């Protein structure tokens, strides 16, 4: 918001309650450090650095997003905000990744939530999905018994479609209260630490 001491940027809804819901289990406690968590509603987080910035508030804040590329051309417009100044073109995409998580911006490899049912989740995914849709096919069903029992072979399309159908907010804030530090994503990990860090050392 705007009497936050630091902000941690998101690209959804789903991000806004799973982000929370690892910081507990991490034992990083947002609410108390002043902490909020932002949705940018999509991917241009260019208005927001430009908001927490040098140029604006200078406010702490962490980025999270997704490769997908066209990451490159979304990191160098927030790199031309807070780096103000210096070229980025003559970069490809690893090279201004690595130069991103210097200022807390990180980059995740694999979209939410496939990582989080292949990476340990997968059974409390498919308890939330029946819950949610209780008529789902029985083609669908026995797909998602599929997934849950080989977690590397699930049909990403059909897994995203039911949870977009359930919203992403929703899947995810029924989800929280299954997360363990365990089945963090590293992503999620690296920024959680980047803002505490960059919070607790105002205080030191
Ligand atoms: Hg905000
Ligand atoms: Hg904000
Ligand atoms: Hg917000």
């Amino acid at each position: 918001i705007f009497f936050s001491r630091g902000v941690i940027l998101v690209e959804g809804d789903a991000e806004r309650f799973i982000v929370p819901a690892f910081a507990e289990v991490l034992n990083i406690p947002l609410d108390m450090l002043g902490i909020t968590v932002c949705s940018v509603g999509g991917t241009n987080f260019t208005p927001y650095v430009k908001l927490l910035g040098p140029e604006g508030l200078n406010i702490p804040h962490v980025i999270l997003t997704d490769r997908d590329p066209l990451v490159r051309r979304r990191l160098i417009n927030v790199l031309d905000v807070i780096e103000g100044g210096v070229d980025h073109e003559e970069l490809d995409a690893d090279e201004v990744i690595k130069l991103a998580e210097q200022y807390g911006y990180f980059v995740n490899e694999n979209t939410l939530e496939p990582e989080l049912f292949a990476g340990g989740l997968a059974e409390d995914m498919q308890e939330v999905i029946r819950e949610e849709l209780p008529r789902l096919r029985r083609e669908t069903l026995n797909a998602l018994q599929q997934w849950v029992d080989d977690p590397a072979q699930i049909d990403e399309d059909l897994l995203l479609r039911l949870i977009e159908r359930i919203g992403k907010g929703r899947f995810a804030q029924a989800l929280a209260p299954s997360v363990s530090e365990d089945v963090c994503p590293a992503y999620i990990r690296s920024a959680l630490e980047h803002i505490r860090d960059a919070i607790a050392l105002e205080h030191h």
